[PDB]
C-alpha cells in the first residue's frame, strides 16, 4: 500500500434518531470516503453485522439501510426498536458511526381530552390538552378552539388575557364568571403523519367565588417540576397556584449545590406572565434548579423546578492526523460540546480501548498501534463521535 | 420556692373552626409569683378587643364568637397569635397559634374519566377544590350498581380505597367500564357529607399489539408526606401491555445503592401500589419502583417524608451561675423535619440558629427566662429555662 492511503472519513453520517410510521417506512444512509474507498457495513447494537429481513429490513448497496412500510402484525422489536451503527473500513483502519436510534411507530387511533379547570375568581387559569401517553412522543398542541368559534395560536397574547404557552397549555389571566361561558378544546397534530385533530371533549372553567381568605395552594403533583428543552427553543415554567386574594409570583434560581438562591432577572428574553415564566430562547446557561415563591396576604407556598437545557452532542479530535516515530508517545485530545455529557469513551479500529478520559495517551508506539482512533461522547438520548488517524515512521 | 414562668397548657399549632361555631383558645402557666397571661401578635404587641369578633376574657381565654360572612376580618380571623406568660423573673412566649376561621359555603368535588389499558390497574381520583382541600377528605366511593367502598379491606380482591382517598382497581376489564364512580367527601368543620356532582367512568383501551410501560411526566417523580403512625400508600403509575410487573426498592441514604422493600404484616403491595398500615420514622427516604414487561421497562422514584410532632426541652430546666462564669443551654428536640432552632430571652430574640446557647460571661443583665424554638413550615414548639445569679 504505502502512503497516499487515508483512513475512512464519514462523508455523510447517519442521523442520531429516525422515527417513522409503519405506513411510511424509512431509510438511513451512510457514506464514507478514503483511499482506498472504504467498505460500508451496517451493524447492530451488539456490534454484529445486520442481516436482511424480507419486507422489514433490506441492505441497499448504495450504503442505505432500508426499512420498508409494513403492517402492524409484522412489527419486530429486533428490527424496528433498535440502535444501529455504520462501520466503515479499509486496509488502513476502521471507524464506527454514532448510534442510530431507529424507531418504527405503528399508527394508532387516539383522542385528546380536556377536563374542567377549577379556578378561584381573579386567579390565572391553565387549561391542559390531555394527550394519551402512547402517542405523547409524537402529538403536540398546535392551537386551541372555543365553541364560540375563537382560535388561539402560539405567538403573542390575545387581548392581554389569552396566551398559548410554548408547552402547549392555554394560559388565561384574571378569570371571572363570564369566562366560564365558553368551552375549550385543543387542536393537536401528529408530527409523523402530519394530520390534525380536535379533542373529543371540551373543557370549561369552573369559577369559585370564595368568601373569607384562602392561602396559596399548589397541587402535590405540581410542587416539583422537571422540564426538558433544547437549544434555541422557546419554553415556559409553570407555577400553578390558587388563592384569594390573588397571589403574586417571584422566581429565583438556586446556586448549584447550595440552598442559597438568586432572583431571576427579567428582560427581553426572559419575561413573566402572572406566575408563568416565558423564555424566548434557551441557552445551556439556563439549566439549574428554580424556585417560584407564590404570595398572598394570608400565607405563602413554593414550586421547585429542575430545568435541563439539552444541546446537540458534537466532537472532534486534536490532531486529525499525526505521524509519530517508534518509541515516541502518541496523544489524542477529544474536544466535545453539547449537553449533558454522561460518558466519554474511546475506540480503535472498532475495538473499545482506554477509559473515560478526554485525552488518550499511547506511551510507546508500536506498528500495531497504527490505524483509526475514535472518541465517543454520549448522554441518555444521543451520541457523537470523532476520528483521527495514527501513522508511523 | 420562687421560680420563673413555665407553660402548663399551651394552645395547639393549628386551630380551625367555622364562622358558625367560633372558637375559645386557652393558655395556662405556672410560676411563683403567679404569672400573668397576655395574648400577643407576631411583632410582640398585645392583641386588642374587636367587638363581637375577638374578645379577651379574665380566664386568659382568647374568644372568637360566631360571626357573619360579611363580618370576616383577615387581621382577626386568619392570624398567628401567641401566648405570653410573665412575672418579675421574666417572660416566656408560647408556640405559634395559627388561628383560622372558615366561612362555611357550598363546594363540590368532581371525578373525571380514567383511560386505562385492558388488564392494567386503574386509580380513580376524587378532585377536591383548592379552597376547601384542607378541610375535605374522601369518606367513601359509590357506584351505580349499588356498591359502597370504604377505607379498610379489599373488596372481592379488586376494589380498594387507598389512605389517600383514591379508589384503586386492579386488572380492569370492559366489565369495569360499565359502572360509574362517585366519591363521598366530608368537611371536618361542618360534619356534612356530599356526593360528587360528576360520575367517573373507566374507558378501557384494547391493546394494539404490545406496548412498553409508559409513565406520565408528572408521575415520574413523587414527593409524599405522611404523619407518623398514620396509614399511607405509594403509587407507581405505569401503563403497558402485556400487564407489567412492579418491584420496589429503597435507596441507601445518599447513595445509588438500593435494596428491595420487605413486604410484610405492615407493608403490603397491591399490584404496583405499596400500601403501608402505619408509618414509622425509618420509612423516610428515597424509593424506586421498577416496571417491566416483554417490550421494555420504566422507573418511578419517590421521596417519602414521615412528618412527626415537634417537641423541645432545655437542659437544664434551671441553673445558678456566678459572675464571670459561662451559662449553657442545650435545646434537645424530636419530630421531623426540623427546619430551624432559634432562641429567645424574656420574649426577645437572642443568639442565632443553634441547639446550644452559650453565655460566655454571666452578668446581672443575663438573668431571666430563656427559650428555644424549634419549627418547620407546618408547626412549632418551644421550651423554657431560667438563669439565676450567684
Ligand atoms: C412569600 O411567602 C414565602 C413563604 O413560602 C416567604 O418566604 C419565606 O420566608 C420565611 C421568612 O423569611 C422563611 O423562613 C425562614 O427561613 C430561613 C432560612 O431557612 C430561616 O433562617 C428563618 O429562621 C427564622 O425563624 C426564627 C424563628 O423560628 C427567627 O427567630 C429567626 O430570626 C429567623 O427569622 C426562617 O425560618 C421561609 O423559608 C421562606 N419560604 C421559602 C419557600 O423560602 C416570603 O417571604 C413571602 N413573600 C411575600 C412578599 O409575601
Ligand atoms: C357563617 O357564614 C355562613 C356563610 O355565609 C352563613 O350561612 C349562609 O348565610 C346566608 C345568609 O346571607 C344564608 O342564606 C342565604 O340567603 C339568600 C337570601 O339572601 C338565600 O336565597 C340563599 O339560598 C340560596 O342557596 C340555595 C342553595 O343552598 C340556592 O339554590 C338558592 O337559589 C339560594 O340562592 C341562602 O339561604 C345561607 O343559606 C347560609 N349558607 C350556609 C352554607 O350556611 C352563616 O349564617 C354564618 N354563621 C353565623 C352567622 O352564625
Ligand atoms: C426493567 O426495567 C428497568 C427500567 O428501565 C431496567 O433497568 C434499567 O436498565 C437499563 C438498561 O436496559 C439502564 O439503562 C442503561 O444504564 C447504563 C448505566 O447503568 C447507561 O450507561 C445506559 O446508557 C445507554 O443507553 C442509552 C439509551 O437509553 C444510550 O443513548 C447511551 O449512549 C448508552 O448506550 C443505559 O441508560 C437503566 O439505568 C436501568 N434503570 C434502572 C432503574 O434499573 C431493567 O433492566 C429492566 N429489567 C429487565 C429484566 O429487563
Ligand atoms: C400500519 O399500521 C396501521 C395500524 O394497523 C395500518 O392502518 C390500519 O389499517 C387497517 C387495515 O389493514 C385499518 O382497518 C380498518 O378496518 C375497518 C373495518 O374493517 C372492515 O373491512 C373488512 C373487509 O372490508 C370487513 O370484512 C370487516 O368486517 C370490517 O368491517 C375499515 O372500515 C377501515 O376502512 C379500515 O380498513 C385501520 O383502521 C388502520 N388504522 C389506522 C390507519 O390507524 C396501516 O395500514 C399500516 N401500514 C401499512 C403500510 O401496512
Amino acid at each position: 500500500g504505502g502512503a497516499d492511503q487515508k483512513g475512512p472519513v464519514f462523508l455523510k453520517e447517519p442521523t442520531n434518531r429516525i422515527d417513522f410510521s409503519n405506513s411510511t417506512g424509512a431509510e438511513i444512509e451512510c457514506k464514507a470516503s478514503g483511499n482506498p474507498m472504504p467498505e460500508i457495513i451496517w451493524i447492530r447494537s451488539d456490534g454484529t453485522a445486520v442481516g436482511d429481513v424480507p419486507g422489514l429490513r433490506q441492505i441497499s448497496s448504495d450504503g442505505k439501510l432500508v426499512f420498508p412500510p409494513f403492517r402492524a402484525e409484522d412489527y419486530r422489536q429486533e428490527v424496528h426498536a433498535q440502535v444501529y451503527a455504520c462501520l466503515a473500513r479499509n486496509q488502513f483502519g476502521s471507524i464506527i458511526s454514532r448510534d442510530v436510534h431507529v424507531r418504527a411507530v405503528v399508527a394508532q387511533y387516539y383522542e385528546a381530552d380536556v377536563n374542567k379547570e377549577h379556578v378561584i375568581r381573579g386567579n390565572s387559569a391553565v387549561i391542559k390538552c390531555l394527550i394519551p401517553s402512547f402517542v405523547a412522543d409524537f402529538v403536540e398542541v398546535v392551537s386551541w378552539h372555543t365553541d364560540e368559534e375563537e382560535n388561539y395560536f402560539p405567538g403573542a397574547e390575545y387581548d392581554g388575557k389569552y396566551l398559548v404557552l410554548p408547552s402547549g397549555e392555554l394560559h388565561i389571566r384574571e378569570v371571572g364568571p363570564e369566562d366560564g361561558y365558553k368551552s375549550y378544546q385543543c387542536r393537536t397534530k401528529h408530527r409523523l403523519t402530519g394530520e390534525t385533530r380536535l379533542s373529543a371533549t371540551k373543557g370549561r372553567l369552573v369559577i369559585t367565588e370564595p368568601v373569607g381568605s384562602v392561602r396559596p395552594k399548589v397541587n402535590p403533583q405540581d410542587k416539583h417540576q422537571f422540564i426538558d428543552v433544547e437549544l434555541a427553543s422557546s419554553y415556559s415554567l409553570l407555577c400553578m397556584a390558587q388563592s384569594y386574594p390573588t397571589p403574586s409570583f417571584r422566581w429565583y434560581k438556586f446556586i448549584e449545590g447550595t440552598t442559597r438562591k438568586q432572583a431571576v432577572v427579567l428582560n427581553d428574553r426572559v419575561k413573566q406572565v402572572s406566575g408563568t415564566l416565558i423564555i424566548k430562547d434557551a441557552v445551556v446557561e439556563d439549566s439549574g434548579k428554580y424556585l417560584c415563591v407564590v404570595n398572598n396576604s394570608v400565607g405563602g407556598e413554593s414550586v421547585e423546578t429542575v430545568l435541563t437545557v439539552t444541546a446537540p452532542l458534537s466532537a472532534k479530535i486534536d490532531p486529525p492526523t499525526q505521524t509519530v516515530d517508534f518509541g515516541r508517545p502518541a496523544v489524542f485530545t477529544c474536544q466535545y460540546t453539547g449537553n449533558p455529557i454522561k460518558t466519554v469513551s474511546w475506540m480503535k479500529d472498532g475495538k473499545a480501548i482506554g477509559h473515560s478520559e478526554p485525552v488518550l495517551r499511547i506511551e510507546s508506539v508500536k506498528k500495531e498501534d497504527k490505524g483509526m482512533y475514535q472518541c465517543f461522547v454520549r448522554n441518555d438520548q444521543e451520541s457523537a463521535e470523532a476520528s483521527a488517524e495514527l501513522k508511523l515512521g
